[PDB]
């Protein structure tokens, strides 16, 4: 899984802002931190999100 | 999994428009840019979709 | 997993018409084209559907 | 998986009937007819249901 | 898997009383009979559970 | 997955206070007792949260 985990690589690399829809109807708009296998870190009061409840994601 | 990595293979390499119905409601009208085990990113602003909330693809 | 496998096979093969129930609410009506380990094909516009989206499958 | 696959073996062994509840919220009244990996068939017409959408299951 | 295996044996151990919240809002009040791999069977008629209709489980 | 392990162990190290939204809607206020590889464990009345259900989590 090359062209996603690369997003979320270069998008912790440069900060950048990011909107990220969950499952649930939570737009989380953040600076991404970090991610791992299961989960991302989301920079706001900090929102670790589990990469499940993940729908879809936007650099702003 | 041939039968649907054709499908995607397919149509990033015709760019056709396609709809895919998230399993929030979300209709997701754009050109399909790349697949990877986990999303497919869509162009109209760009949107990675996490393919495990994917409900279903239609070519339009 | 035969029993599942085996029904779609002998539905693709006799192009027999089916409702698919997805988790949304999502009634497809269709003929079942093609199926593989993540996804279904139907028949209407085509409306690649994730085999993770089902609920339930009828024979009309 | 013994103590569930036991008791839908010894369920369509009686032929005893059963509610299904869907995560849609579906009551799916019936007898079950097989079972396997990723289905359950009840039958009341027949509806095979995904077994991922299964919340809970009673005999009646 | 201990810590949350261990409970449920302790549960099942002691037929101590227990409500299981499913993520369908389904608040099953119950009395744990067993457990394994896929589901929960719980003592009200009985009702089994899919550990993946499982939200969160609270003793009474 | 080290970086989401390591921020529910320097948790329940602790005992910070945390918010867990899980996909029902849930805040789930409390502090972290222990983990495992499907649940959580809460404790504001003890709740232990399916891992499965979690949207995300904020220290607060």
């Amino acid at each position: 899984s090359l062209p996603s985990i690369r997003q979320l690589q270069n998008l912790i690399k440069q900060a950048a802002p990011v909107e990220i829809k969950l499952v649930t109807g939570d737009a989380i708009t953040g600076r991404v931190l970090w991610q791992d296998p299961t989960c991302v870190c989301i920079a706001d009061r900090q929102t670790t999100i589990w990469k499940q409840a993940i729908a879809y994601l936007q650099p702003k």
